[PDB]
């Protein structure tokens, strides 16, 4: 039809293991040429390789920039639905499955994304001693130990060809693939619960560990290795070069019933885009794996309109389930009374262009995150993937210094996050850096880090946060924040120096009602600073014994430098040995 | 003036160490806007950094592709001379100094190029034992040994700031710079002669060596380490990301009195360009260094017109002094009787586009390098940075198989290489893969590898060679080919399988006259196969004792599968103990 295009008409045949990339490409161009509104896959398994994938330079915020090979290069597509009919997609090597670029009204529906060799690696811990672990790898994680004695994971094990010359080039190719499987650090996971081991920490290794094949078993050596035998050691991928679904300068995108088993980086990363829905989808590992995506499950940078995460499962990724936030760029040079040069600060922010004439920017004091003023841009001149020269309509506030920051005033995204399951990932649940109206309703949280974190800073990540209207209602937080890294189940960790906490009110107007908190010890349920107007009422708090109690904590409510904080008497806490009046009484310390 | 632009008028001030990149940029744009023909630097030292350099995707043949930061982004410039007045240019970090792209009539004159921290590293060998070397590094080569026990070179040593937060970002930045200084292998250099140690070999390490700080001295561990104490160990840079001068799709470019002290990769790399002169220039290390560029000094891919290398010094680079050659692309898929898909084979060839309609291509048998036919292109469709679909005007020769190759029929460059000094580099002198008229006159060669190599192959490098008109006259070859890797002083090593050597005549019409060969043993002066019509006459051959004699060789002239080879009786050989009649008598073996 000129309305519905079947990829098989273009040569893509399921269930054979052959490369479907070019057939898919021609089907895409025909859909655009005639204006078809849907591309369908006959249900089956489709494999995509590097050799015939479109190449484009990409800057992708909070991931690694470079030349990308892209299986679905959805540049300037409009009103196009891709229905996989529950096909499974397998990506071989360094591929970005989807990049939506200047596209509009795109629907992705009914398929799964996976890579044939994960970018992270995993092993069974078979033994442990001072300065070493003994590991067992499955076939799924090929590796070599070279003559230098260094463990190096591989894209695949070299199978000889017959033709001697095809072998020399294939070895060189496998050898250059090593970069993609570089590791950075290791983390112990509980075998039975399939989550980071209780009170285990990241152990920084670098990308080279000393190793020996005992002579089936691999011993790795590092002074700081420690782990329980029988658990699973995860090698964290060093790079974020292959995110799953990139949504960039696009609008009205919907993901329905998408399963992202794996990504080199984040599963879904959206930048400078408007209206995004992710519904009935899954971030969850494929067979034999305890880890899903090697970074965040979802992530939104300078997005507008409505961001909806509805009835999804987000489990087992190496970072947060979501983060919705803006970009700060530091004021690097003051040119004249009207003109500055801003510089993107974090490496995975380089190439993020966002300042244009007529834009309004916040001018922000760095150590306090307090806004001096807003000012309109009349000139924006991109000098590099770091520096942009900005001239304002009027001279900027005379208190502004080099080292302060700007962020664009936006129609901040309205956030609706409901019905999701968030568990077994490594870090936090949700970073709520959304200044727009935010609703967190009917989610389940079981996270090692904070289930919900208000962050943002203008000194390292350079991420704009600061909420103005948040409702967290009818959620279950079950034994969340069980790790050693974090400040509470629901916490503020904005980059506000101690000396400015008393005057900065970065997060405002938060309602926390009707939730159930199942907690195993007395770590903070709320750990707040620089908040104005928060009401915590009609919650149920219920003591458990899921994990050993951490003696470091003896306060459910840590409040500093805030105003209008109501920890209502109408909350219910049962199963604690202390009195209700003590348990609801805020402290300034963990105590 | 509107004719001559002084960079200092645009804010570039010598001898201060500040970044001159943006001032230079505005001077470049003004020169293009008004049509000025020259930009001058007041003599001094100018430093260029990453932060404000223009970023562009680049595919650069025989080097590494990616996003490049470019100090002199000479895109679409015409009739422009850059005169440095013997200024010195210092490049900090990952910068490509010059990229000439679609430019015309460009003159670069009177300056030097260097990087503040070399991409390779060097050390004094202070001790040696089984499976280890003991090294001493100077300040110029900063490094860390991390807790894993791995030696990792650094862009710089971290100097604390005062402000604690500027320190955290700077550490992250220094940490991400580590990739640029990765090593691959080590090679021992003779301290006194400043050249690869006699009969030393590359020792493959990989990018991670075990190491210990003895407690000023660094011990590295690897089973295959062996070296003489007092020599200098060079760590070969793993990447070729920052070549010195890129000349791409450009014409009529001249380099006069340019000193390239260092490059991350090749000093000068030219691709698909027409008429290039390099005169009175130097590739030669800066103070404290024994290595110059980390790959070839110069290199020309699919160039046309005249290539002139006149009165230059090319010393101490890690590869060849020059290589002038074409590209083969393998026939990966046969589509129909008229249509194939070609695929670039070597990773550093990806993104090399060269086939367009109306082009004539050679269709070549892979194992023999014999041309089946030429055929004209009517359709070229780039699928990726690897694959292009090519359709011919007529059905191609029915003997063609997948695995054969194509190369474009070109106005092959006329090559004039005269008055150059070639010495102390690691590999060969000149790879003469130039099918156009070639003149090698009045050069001095002192190379560890072959001084002059006819190479090319369609199985690994995929480089088109095959000479048709070569004159090698009045050169001095002094103790060249003193290493264990090579086949002779002047040798053929084309990728022609043994079974086709008898029928393939890939190199034709070579005159070798009036040269002086000073040789220390009886390795081949000529080692030829698949040559037709070569005359070796009026040469002087003179025995020396510069290096120990290699007992493996007892033949100055090894000839196989050739025709019309004249080793004239009018050559002079003095200082040998064998008879003249034996010494000029060809063999089929080293004997
Ligand atoms: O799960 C138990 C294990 O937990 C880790 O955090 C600890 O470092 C190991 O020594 C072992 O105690
Ligand atoms: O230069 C002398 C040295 O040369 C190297 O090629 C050899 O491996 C060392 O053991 C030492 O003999
Ligand atoms: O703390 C913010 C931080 O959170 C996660 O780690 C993300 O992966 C990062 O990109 C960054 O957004
Ligand atoms: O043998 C050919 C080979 O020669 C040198 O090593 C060059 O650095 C390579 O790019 C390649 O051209
Ligand atoms: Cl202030
Ligand atoms: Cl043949
Ligand atoms: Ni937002
Ligand atoms: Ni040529």
């Amino acid at each position: 039809n000129d309305k519905v295009i079947d990829v098989s008409d273009f040569g893509a045949i399921k269930d054979t293991g052959s490369d479907s990339t070019h057939s898919l490409y021609k089907a895409l161009q025909e859909a655009k040429k005639i204006g078809a509104t849907k591309i369908t896959f006959p249900k089956g398994r489709y494999d995509f390789y590097e050799e015939r994938a479109a190449d484009r330079l990409m800057y992708i915020s909070n991931n690694d920039p470079g030349i990308k090979r892209i299986t679905f290069p959805l540049s300037s597509f409009n009103n196009l639905e891709i229905d996989g009919n529950n096909s499974t997609f397998i990506f071989h090597g360094g591929l970005v499955p989807f990049i939506l670029d200047e596209s509009s009204h795109i629907v992705l529906r009914n398929f799964s994304i996976d890579f044939s060799r994960a970018f992270h690696s995993e092993a069974l811990i078979a033994g442990a001693g001072k300065g070493y672990l003994d590991l067992k790898f499955t076939d799924q994680f090929p590796y070599k130990i070279n003559e230098a004695g260094i463990l190096k994971f591989q894209s695949q094990l070299f199978q000889a060809s017959g033709i001697k010359n095809k072998d020399r080039l294939k070895r060189k190719q496998i050898s250059q693939d090593e970069y993609k499987y570089e590791y950075k650090r290791v983390l112990e996971f509980n075998f039975a619960l399939r989550e980071p081991e209780y009170m285990a920490q990241d152990i920084f290794t670098g990308n080279a560990l000393r190793a020996e094949k005992l002579n089936d078993v691999v011993r790795i050596f590092h002074p700081n290795l420690k782990a329980k035998v029988g658990n699973i050691l995860v090698f964290q991928a060093k790079h974020r070069d292959y995110p799953g679904v990139v949504i960039s300068d696009s609008n009205n995108v919907e993901l329905h019933n998408i399963t992202i088993h794996h990504a080199g980086g984040m599963g879904v990363i959206a930048q400078r885009s408007h209206n995004i829905t992710i519904k009935d989808s899954k971030v969850s590992p494929s067979k034999g794996r305890i880890v899903s995506t090697t970074a965040d499950a979802t992530h939104f940078v300078n997005c507008t309109g409505k961001i909806k995460l509805i009835d999804n499962l987000f489990e087992s990724q190496k970072d947060d389930a979501t983060n919705i936030h803006g970009v700060y760029a530091a004021i690097d040079k003051i040119i004249d009374d009207k003109t500055v040069e801003i510089k993107l600060q974090h490496p995975q922010q380089f190439g993020f262009d966002f300042i244009a004439p007529e834009d309004e920017l916040e001018l922000v004091h760095g150590a306090s995150l307090i806004t001096y003023e807003t000012n309109k841009v009349v000139t924006s001149t991109r000098v590099s993937n770091e520096v942009t020269r900005v001239q304002f309509i009027k001279p900027f506030d005379s208190r502004i210094k080099e080292g302060d920051s700007v962020s664009k005033v936006r129609s901040y995204a309205e956030v609706i996050i409901k019905g999701n399951i968030i568990r077994k990932n490594r870090a936090r649940g949700m970073l709520l850096n959304s200044r727009g109206k935010t609703l967190i309703e009917n989610n389940y949280f079981h996270t090692p880090g904070s289930a919900i974190l208000f962050e943002g800073d203008a000194n390292f990540w350079f991420e704009q946060g600061g909420v103005s209207d948040v409702t967290i209602k009818n959620n279950v937080f079950e034994n969340s924040f069980y790790s050693q890294w974090g400040k509470g189940i629901i916490a503020v960790d904005a980059g506000i120096d101690d000396k400015f906490k008393e005057t900065s009110r970065y997060n405002k107007n938060i309602v926390i009602k009707g939730n159930t908190f199942k907690v195993f010890d007395k770590a903070p349920i709320l750990n707040l600073f620089s908040v104005s107007n928060l009401v915590f009422e009609n919650n149920i708090i219920e003591k458990t014994t899921e994990y050993p109690e951490r003696k470091k904590y003896n306060s459910l409510f840590v409040i500093n430098n805030s105003d209008n904080i109501t920890i209502s008497i109408n909350n219910i806490l049962q199963g604690f040995s202390e009195g209700k009046s003590q348990l609801l009484s805020p402290t300034t310390t963990y105590k």
